[PDB]
Parts: structure tokens; sequence; C-alpha cells
């Protein structure tokens, strides 16, 4: 049956919550919402709670509200961000017009961690363990994170690591020294190529570099500037990549830069552990075709203590047929309603 709710008004907006929800408070932007904290009385968990902007303003909106709910709902995994709860005050379809999204509090973003300083091997090996555990699980129902960086992962005091704001950045912010662009694929930086999975892995090669330097690993000032830091460390890109690129004018561009070889990664990866440059080698190369998947990773003898293939999960499948239709707004708002109403709690 329907909860009770009471209203709120926060972030200059009126918040209207079940009564569960307890000592709700601002605690920063999230993807397409402002999000609080507060206290779950039901479970005794710490939630942040998102209050959806607008949900419904236009199609590229709707759309994307419904992408947000079906693919929090269908994301059940450790290192996940998982939903705890989805509603509405709405009592019918005909005044729906407001979506709450439910998640754990994290306490911490992995930059927070990283504090301009290195971290030891073993915590490196942990974290990069759960990100490629998590990755395995969100690549096996074909999805693509596709913007993969430290203040996307959330870590508690234990060290346990959750993924954020997966499968969903306008020109602007990813102009200039941004950190919004240092963690991309060149594929997807210059739109190279129609991209894959793989683009992930690439974000986890910067991610894993940048915990054993203390440093960011291509802090490029603009798009043409990060491309020559990464393609002074990887090398220039060879004729079978070259044929790669279905863009005609990107690959002449290429062409264009005067050749380099691959560097030496202990060289550069000084006093690493040899199996942490072994795995940087085989997630820092050019062509995504032959970058190591997350399943291939996870086996690698980085993670020897970690490893378990029992305990390394997939997903359910995930349809996504959505993504090719095309509707009218109040169409998207009706499957969104759908999808709040149906919604199941997790144990
Ligand atoms: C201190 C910080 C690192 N901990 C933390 N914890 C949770 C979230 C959730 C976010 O987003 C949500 C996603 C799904 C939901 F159901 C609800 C949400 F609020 C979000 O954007 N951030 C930044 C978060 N940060």
């Amino acid at each position: 049956e329907r909860p009770t709710f009471y209203r709120q008004e926060l972030n200059k907006t009126i918040w209207e919550v079940p009564e569960r929800y307890q000592n709700l408070s601002p605690v920063g932007s999230g993807a397409y919402g402002s999000v609080c904290a507060a206290f779950d009385t039901k479970t005794g968990l710490r939630v942040a709670v998102k209050k959806l902007s607008r949900p419904f303003q236009s199609i590229i909106h709707a759309k994307r509200t419904y992408r947000e709910l079906r693919l929090l709902k269908h994301m059940k995994h450790e290192n996940v961000i998982g939903l705890l709860d989805v509603f509405t005050p709405a009592r019918s379809l005909e005044e729906f017009n407001d979506v709450y999204l439910v998640t754990h509090l994290m306490g911490a973003d992995l930059n927070n961690i990283v504090k301009c300083q290195k971290l030891t091997d073993d915590h490196v090996q942990f974290l990069i363990y759960q990100i490629l555990r998590g990755l395995k699980y969100i690549h096996s129902a074909d999805i693509i994170h596709r913007d993969l960086k430290p203040s996307n992962l959330a870590v508690n005091e234990d060290c346990e690591l959750k993924i954020l704001d997966f499968g969903l950045h306008t020109d602007d912010e990813m102009t200039g020294y941004v950190a919004t662009r240092w963690y991309r694929a060149p594929e997807i930086m210059l739109n190279w190529m129609h991209y894959n999975q793989t683009v992930d892995i690439w974000s986890v090669g910067c991610i894993m570099a940048e915990l054993l330097t203390g440093r960011t690993l291509f802090p490029g000032t603009d798009h043409i500037d990060q491309l020559k830091l990464i393609l002074r460390l990887v090398g220039t890109p060879g004729a079978e990549l070259l044929k790669k690129i279905s863009s005609e004018s990107a690959r002449n561009y290429i062409q264009s830069l005067t050749q380099m070889p691959k560097m030496n990664f202990a060289n550069v990866f000084i006093g690493a552990n040899p199996l942490a440059v072994d795995l940087l080698e085989k997630m820092l190369v050019l062509d995504s075709d032959k970058r190591i998947t997350a399943a291939q990773a996870l086996a690698h003898a980085y993670f020897a203590q970690y490893h378990d293939p029992d305990d390394e999960p997939v997903a359910d499948p995930y349809d996504q047929s959505f993504e090719s239709r095309d509707l009218l707004i109040d169409e998207w708002k009706s499957l969104t309603y759908d999808e709040v109403i149906s919604f199941v709690p997790p144990p």
C-alpha cells in the first residue's frame, strides 16, 4: 500500500517523500538531479535520495529519465550502484510529475582517497579488482559505462567500492584542462569510430596508473594535447588501426603526426609491481579490439589473492531495444510510470 508522504523545501525545491526517510540533507549534484543524504528508518541505512529535475520536459529528458530508471532497476551487484527505492507522490499516471531515486549513501569517492598521493600496491590491487568485478557484470549485460573516472567510484571505510553513473557531458565541459576528459579512450575523445565496451578498460588503465603514481596519467590541456600525451606513451597508430578509423578526417590528421614507438612502461612506472606494469600494458592499448577485457583482467596474476571465478557474477539479460525506439513524451512518461509502480525492493 501507499506510504504517507511529507513535504520539505531543501534545494530551493519542495521535496515530498515517504515518512521512512528522515533527516534529509543536501550533498551535491548527481546525474540529472540533486542528491540528498537521509536516514531510511525502514532499513537503518544511510541513503542518497535524488530528485530528478524536470524529468519529462522534453523527449530527450523523458527518454533519459526512463533510461536511468531502467539501468538502476537492472543492476544487482556488490560493486555497482543499485536501486534501494524509487517513488513518486503521484497517485495516478495523470498526476505523475516527479521521480525520486534512492541508493546507498557512500562515504567518499576515489578522488578523496588518491589525494595527490601514491597508494600501496595492495590497496591498488583491491580497488582495481572491484572495479573490474563490477565492470565484468555491467559489460555482461551489454551496458557500457562510457564515463568511468575517480569521481564516479565511491568507496566506504573498508575500501569496498561501487561504480556510479553507468550507461548515461556537453562539449563545453569536455573542453580544456579537465578531469571530465582525462580518462576517456582516444577513439571516443576524437570520435574515431563506433565505440564499444573496451572504452571502459582504457578508463580503468588511467585510473590504475593514477592510483599507483598519485598523478593523472594523461592530464591534457585540450583534446590535441591529450592525444599527444597518449601517443607518446602507447605509440602512434599502425596501418591496422588506421584502417579502423572510419572518420576520414580523423584518420587524415593522425597520419600528419611524426611516428613514435610505444614507451617502456617499466621506465614510466618506476618501482611498480611488474604484474601491475604488465596489466597496464594490456589495458592501455591504442587499438580497442586488442585491449584486455574485464573478464580476462580478473584472471590476471596481479589479482591472484582476490580472484575467485565462482564469485564474479554476470548480469541477467538487459533489453535495451527502447534505445532505438521513437516515442512521444507522454509515452516515455507512461513507460517510466510502469517502472516506478512495478519496483520491488531488494532483500
Ligand atoms: C559522498 C559521495 C561519494 N557518496 C555518494 N553516495 C551516493 C551517491 C548517489 C548518486 O546518485 C544516485 C544514483 C542512484 C540513486 F538511486 C540515487 C542517487 F542519489 C550520486 O550522484 N552521488 C554523487 C552519490 N555519492
